[PDB]
């Protein structure tokens, strides 16, 4: 499988395998984990090593991910501000988690939707948000450009 993707020094995009790799997470100074599924475990929860957030998305073709953007960005920033990294993952790191990272880049590094997509896809070529999530990212871009987020 594809290896964990560093996006920024404090933001890593991964799959379910990556969230179980405790030696790597400790090596990369990860202190925060976002699990973008309703059904996966929060791996290593009982060791009390990380701070976790679940964004309980399903597999539905109508899944709304925008509703989670604010919450997910706040958690990323918490990690960011205390000098810890954050791992965000779903099952494959292809679609749900990747959408959230692109949106973060759009809001917090001012990247257009196209440039943020290409930034992530350049780092992690297997990503492929579905057309539903792409539609939401376009709407998010719109709302960012009018300041109405």
């Amino acid at each position: 499988s594809a290896e964990l993707t560093p996006i920024l020094p404090f933001l890593f995009l991964g799959n379910e395998q990556d969230a179980q790799d405790l030696d790597t997470m400790q090596r990369l100074n990860i202190g925060y984990v976002i699990n973008v599924t309703t059904h996966l475990p929060l791996y290593h929860y009982e060791k009390g090593l990380f701070n976790y957030k679940r964004l309980p998305a399903t597999a539905s073709n109508k899944q709304n991910l925008r509703q989670y953007f604010e919450e997910a960005f706040e958690f990323i920033e918490e990690a960011h501000q205390c000098g810890k990294g954050l791992l965000i993952h779903c099952q494959a790191g292809v679609s749900r988690s990747a959408t959230i990272v692109i949106a973060y880049l759009m809001k917090h590094t001012r990247m257009t939707m196209t440039d943020a997509y290409k930034f992530v896809k350049g780092k992690r070529p297997i990503i492929s948000p579905n057309l539903n999530f792409m539609g939401q990212l376009l709407e998010f871009e719109e709302d960012l450009n009018n300041g109405v987020t």
